[PDB]
């Protein structure tokens, strides 16, 4: 059923809450035993958001391999994403270790460091060229190379150095800075343009490791970003674009990380994103 019609049918009936609860009821439940070990309590931002054991990213160290991060592998679309929480004061070095070990080209940030008067994630990248950051626990150095500030997002070039081998890599930081403190954006235009700027960069392409995507918990805004990208890729690839079922794609992604899309308003915004995506590409 053409999703644009399914959309108007749900909107006219005001059933967004009912659709959303159906998804919550059918979603996968897999064990997260490593996340709940007592040694890992200060590595988790939220007690109710954990990576599944089967899909968690492992750090390459014998001490403790745990990070709150999941590999979302979309087989038909041929895309992979790592979805993670915003880094904590004691996990900023783990975060950059993961970016290094997984060969990621891009980091996508969908939150501000402070929102609603509270800290949503650590200040994990340098704000001035001449004041670099060293992570002594993981032996990494991070330098700000350049910054391009636009009305709805900022792009930064960063240099990550493995201090053990003196190898360096260029990491691109895509920072969406205008998601409102409450609810979802009124139009998906600036979000879709952000997604197009991440695509343009090569960060989502198979020649690199998976993109790292985060917000505060790494399930809500982060869920919306990967769901819209995968749905628009499938509508490009298939003979029948109208066959793409956004509820079935979301349930596939929920096999790999719990809780993706946190509210009925985020579900409606994701539909609007794909629906409005398909025009400007296909019809007018
Ligand atoms: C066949 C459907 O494919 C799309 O609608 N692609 C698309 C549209 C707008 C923005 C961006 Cl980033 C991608």
């Amino acid at each position: 059923m053409e999703m644009e019609k399914e959309f108007e049918q749900i909107d006219k009936s005001g059933s967004w809450a009912a659709i959303y609860q159906d998804i919550r009821h059918e979603a996968s439940d897999f064990p997260s035993r490593v996340a709940k070990l007592p040694k890992n309590k200060n590595r988790n931002r939220y007690r109710d958001v954990s990576p599944f054991d089967h899909s968690r990213i492992k750090l390459h160290q014998e001490d403790n391999d745990y990070i709150n991060a999941s590999l979302i592998k979309m087989e038909e679309a041929q895309r992979s994403y790592i979805l993670t929480q915003g880094p904590l004061p004691n996990t900023v070095g783990h975060f950059w270790e993961m970016v290094w070990e997984q060969k990621s080209r891009g980091v996508v940030m969908l939150n501000r460091v402070m929102e609603k008067g509270s800290l949503k994630c650590a200040q994990y990248w340098p704000q001035k060229e001449e004041k670099e950051m060293i992570f002594e626990d993981t032996n990494l150095k991070l330098t700000l190379i350049s910054e391009d500030i636009k009305s709805y997002y900022t792009v930064r070039q960063l240099e990550l150095e493995n201090l053990t081998t003196q190898e360096t890599r260029e990491i691109l930081h895509f920072h969406y800075t205008t998601w409102p403190d409450f609810g979802v954006p009124e139009s998906p235009a600036s979000f879709l343009n952000f997604l197009f700027k991440v695509r343009e960069s090569g960060s989502l392409s198979p020649e690199h490791g998976p993109v790292v995507v985060h917000c505060s918990a790494g399930i809500g805004r982060s869920g919306t970003f990967c769901l819209a990208d995968t749905c628009l890729l499938l509508m490009d690839k298939r003979k029948d674009p109208s066959s793409v079922d956004i509820k079935k794609v979301l349930l596939e992604m929920r096999k790999f990380r719990m809780g993706l899309i946190q509210t009925a308003d985020q579900l409606r915004f994701s539909y609007l994103a794909v629906i409005e995506g398909a025009k400007f590409i296909m019809g007018d």
